């Protein structure tokens, strides 16, 4: 009975893993399904949420933070396994305000970063809504 | 004639779908191609464009918006099926201007968000270019 | 000896490529591994780094830029093969400063973009840390 190859039909094993480099055995249909399902990256669609970028390790997070009277903790939807790498954010308003959205990246932790809404000339402002986007791993 | 398994070469079905959990039949080469092609996530490379993050549902969008004399509609390259979740943006300039890039997230729709360029002390400014990045689903 | 199909077990070829649309031959286990490994998108976890969004062509980059006395070059971690499409960024501080994070997108190149930290009323400020996020291809 012939052995299966690229050029000749024959008998073959069917392997049910994604870490075999055997060029001469078939992948199972089940592992095709596992691979397809992996495109549905782990995520949360919450107001403040996250999405894992495949198996790269990178995680994008986002949310709406409400400022307080000091530069205070913005708590990530998902703790970063390693670190926040970068973050950006903007005022959410229906009035023409110029507010400094300032992040203390130098003291960020795996779970939070100090975030504030600065007034021109003055100190931190409370009650400002800030939409932010971050990446880390 | 032996039946194919992980340990014994034999005869097998070849399944041409990505939603079978059959561990004992082969996936077709054709579905390997479908899976490979799925890494080319749906997207637009336009100045204002988007990219779908696999099958997670999340969509990143970006663009260059030109401000008007009021906080006015920034129209997303792709309508969000559900909602915009977060957005950020910056002035594009070659002069040292401080302008408040302000988004009315509270009244965003699936197709647009009111966006303006605020002057310190005064109202909305027209003709300012704003590069933005958003995520939603 | 029966030929493998979706409905009948039989003999089959085993193909070791990801660009065959043959519905009647098996994909190799090895190509299942290649596909799985493709979820680990090419990236750098450096302070200023990047991640490729699968095979879509889109690349997200991020970093921490230090401003100088003029609007000066922010050098991307990875040269864009085509162009930067959008960029955002924020001051990193522990003090309530309002600084204009301004990008000259109109003169960006594949390798850099002129970036500055503007003072209200005055010119560019040196020594300001800016965390940024970009997308392009
Ligand atoms: O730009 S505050
Ligand atoms: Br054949
Ligand atoms: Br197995
Ligand atoms: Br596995
Ligand atoms: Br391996
Ligand atoms: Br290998
Ligand atoms: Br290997
Ligand atoms: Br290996
Ligand atoms: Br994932
Ligand atoms: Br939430
Ligand atoms: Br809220
Ligand atoms: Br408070
Ligand atoms: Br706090
Ligand atoms: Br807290
Ligand atoms: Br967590
Ligand atoms: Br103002
Ligand atoms: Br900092
Ligand atoms: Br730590
Ligand atoms: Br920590
Ligand atoms: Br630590
Ligand atoms: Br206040
Ligand atoms: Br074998
Ligand atoms: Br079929
Ligand atoms: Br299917
Ligand atoms: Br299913
Ligand atoms: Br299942
Ligand atoms: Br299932
Ligand atoms: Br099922
Ligand atoms: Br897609
Ligand atoms: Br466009
Ligand atoms: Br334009
Ligand atoms: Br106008
Ligand atoms: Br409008
Ligand atoms: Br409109
Ligand atoms: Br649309
Ligand atoms: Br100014
Ligand atoms: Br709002
Ligand atoms: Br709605
Ligand atoms: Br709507
Ligand atoms: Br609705
Ligand atoms: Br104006
Ligand atoms: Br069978
Ligand atoms: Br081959
Ligand atoms: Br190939
Ligand atoms: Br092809
Ligand atoms: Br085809
Ligand atoms: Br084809
Ligand atoms: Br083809
Ligand atoms: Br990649
Ligand atoms: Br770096
Ligand atoms: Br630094
Ligand atoms: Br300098
Ligand atoms: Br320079
Ligand atoms: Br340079
Ligand atoms: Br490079
Ligand atoms: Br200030
Ligand atoms: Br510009
Ligand atoms: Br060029
Ligand atoms: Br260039
Ligand atoms: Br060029
Ligand atoms: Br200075
Ligand atoms: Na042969
Ligand atoms: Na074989
Ligand atoms: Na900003
Ligand atoms: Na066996
Ligand atoms: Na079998
Ligand atoms: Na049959
Ligand atoms: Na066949």
């Amino acid at each position: 009975i012939p052995t299966a190859t690229s050029t000749t039909a024959g008998i073959t094993k069917v392997l049910n893993v994604l870490n075999s480099n055997d060029v001469g055995s078939a992948l199972s249909a089940a592992q095709g399904k596992v691979l397809n399902d992996k495109f549905n990256f782990q995520n949360s669609k919450n107001q403040s949420g996250y999405v894992r970028l495949g198996d790269s390790g990178l995680i994008i997070q986002w949310g709406v933070f409400t400022s307080t009277k000091t530069q205070s903790n913005l708590i990530f939807p998902l703790a970063f396994p390693n670190a926040l790498l970068s973050i950006t954010g903007n005022l959410n308003s229906n009035t023409p305000d110029v507010i400094g959205i300032d992040f203390d990246l130098s003291t960020a932790t795996k779970t939070s970063i100090k975030t504030g809404a600065a007034q021109v000339g003055a100190s931190w402002l409370s009650g400002k809504k800030i939409s932010w986007i971050a990446i880390g791993y």
